[PDB]
């Protein structure tokens, strides 16, 4: 069984799932703080199940969403959107790039500790189990990250949930990860190495999945385009299309490894990490949210001459493989 | 007005009587607190705890406290009025932002972080109602671009609704004058205005400069001290190793050089933290097993020992503070 926000699903109710997504990027108690930075908690809340709703209409039932703690997290609206959206939801522990200090001060043994308990026990007071540790780094990873991944490594080890990551894919990131992760003795098959669609190395990538990475192409339509005088939509969005970035999917699949694959959007429906208005920057871009997966990526891939059997792997047995918790 | 916020509502400033002006009941993070109890035993265990700490305080005589956490110090006010209540001790809360601020705080204008402020002494934090009383900043030595945003946010909210400004300084790097320029440039009135940790230095130069221009100065640390515990880095790094009457001789100090109506007092302690290393409370408990009622027990009978007047004490404990927190315009 996979816990979602709503409580245990088994593994065929999953159905077509989004690996990495988020309702809202924030930070650390900033919702419950300031939610008019949002409009309301009310307003996000309901752009938030129309979003869902869109998804689920292009054939959405699951989506992951992997703010951790410090992406300010809050489960309980998590439940409240699912539930409205009638699609469910997996919530995540792990830590992101923004570690408040009282995070950033904990050794290994205490990180394990949190990232249990919100796995074991339940996120806060609500009950509501993670069932995904995400985790970042930055291009080298630093002496606090690579506590993190230890830590989520550890967790993943007594839980048998998965890893899944944040990298700079064009300073081949996932190399130190899968350094990291492997002194530990986590299996591969338990790890995804993700915003690997930011890269052109193919090398890269297939080496990861030969040694059993899952890959995860996950920020297909954060490729932009139009915006290189921008000094907040050029280094957070880029110039290569989405196309671009999709037929990395292909590439992938016809090196054999279509069974490593997981693909997203990386969306979201409110952010505040980033600067004001910066979600209407991205909704602009695609207006498509969470649906661009299902609408635009797939009928892409289809008539690139992908299989219909080979898309339902990618984006609905994969998933159920990675999120089932294995040891 | 002559009314102050507190975490169970509005009190008139006679009813706060002897206050605390710089102290904490838990040292955290953004939501820390609610996402880890267990890192402090539990919840119940850290309230209980601050229950028996402001129940002892108050036996000493404290009437209030002033706790300057803020959002990124992990402030819970739901926390503080469950122990206020309990203790049957005025609490006032905090808007600002301290030294941790998170990237939803750090990219933001100071036009909205002027906005925050004002949303959590005007409407009330998170949905609780509950209004600040003051409002809490720090910058380091010397002031960073966001910091003095901060600042000037924290200004502008002060002008607005007239509740006080109180900050966090190196004082050994004369923090304090940087902080004063730049509030003046928004046109703050230093009497709305404490330069807090300030007994960290010795220089009573930098000092009276300050009083002298009607600032408030925080004597607000005066237990911290971590003589005999030398070999211990993590004691010395945040507790210094000045003695706690060295500390309390510049109460004097300020006294002699007829600043009396500039001085507040504090101990800034707090009966968990999360924002330092691990089991942290634990020595600090060992220093100081007074807690909060450290000021009442020790520091005031060492000042009247060396020939203070009563009257100036109470002036210091109870009239400064009042006029501090009453909310002026
Ligand atoms: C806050 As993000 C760019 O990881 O969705
Ligand atoms: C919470 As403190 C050590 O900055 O007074
Ligand atoms: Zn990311
Ligand atoms: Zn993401
Ligand atoms: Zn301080
Ligand atoms: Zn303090």
């Amino acid at each position: 069984r996979i816990n979602t926000v709503r409580g245990p699903i088994t593994i065929s109710e999953a159905g077509f799932t989004l690996t990495h997504e988020h309702i809202c990027g924030s930070s650390a108690g900033f919702l419950r703080a300031w939610p008019e930075f949002f409009g309301s908690r009310k307003a996000l809340a309901e752009k938030a199940v129309r979003g869902l709703r869109r998804a689920r209409a292009a054939g959405v039932r699951t989506i992951v969403d992997v703010s951790t703690f410090d992406l300010g997290r809050d489960v309980s609206l998590l439940a409240e959107v699912s539930r409205a959206a009638d699609v469910h939801i997996v919530a995540a522990t792990g830590l992101w790039l923004d570690p408040p200090l009282s995070m950033r001060l904990r050794s290994v043994e205490e990180l394990t500790q949190f990232f249990l308990r919100e796995i074991q026990y339940g996120i806060e007071d609500t009950g509501i189990r993670a069932g995904i540790i995400k985790v970042a780094t930055t291009g080298k990873v630093t002496p606090f990250q690579e506590l993190v991944l230890r830590a989520a490594a550890r967790a993943s080890l007594a839980t048998g949930v998965p890893v899944t990551t944040h990298t700079a894919a064009s300073q081949r990131g996932g190399e130190q990860q899968a350094a990291i992760f492997e002194s530990e003795g986590l299996s591969p098959s338990r790890v995804c190495i993700g915003h690997s669609d930011e890269t052109d190395d193919l090398s890269y990538l297939t080496a990861l999945a030969a040694r059993g990475y899952l890959i995860g192409l996950d920020r297909i339509p954060h490729s932009a385009i139009g915006l290189e005088d921008n000094a907040s939509a050029s280094a957070f969005m880029g110039i290569r299309s989405w196309q671009t970035r999709a037929l990395l999917i292909k590439a992938l699949i016809d090196q054999g490894y279509m069974k490593q694959i997981l693909v997203s959007n990386d969306w979201l429906f409110g952010i505040s990490s980033y600067v004001t208005n910066f979600m209407d920057v991205m909704d602009s871009v695609n207006p498509d949210g969470m649906a661009f997966i299902p609408l635009r990526v797939i009928p892409f891939l289809r008539e690139k001459g992908i299989p219909q059997e080979t898309l339902a792997g990618i984006t609905v047995t994969n998933p159920a493989r990675f999120l089932s918790p294995t040891l």
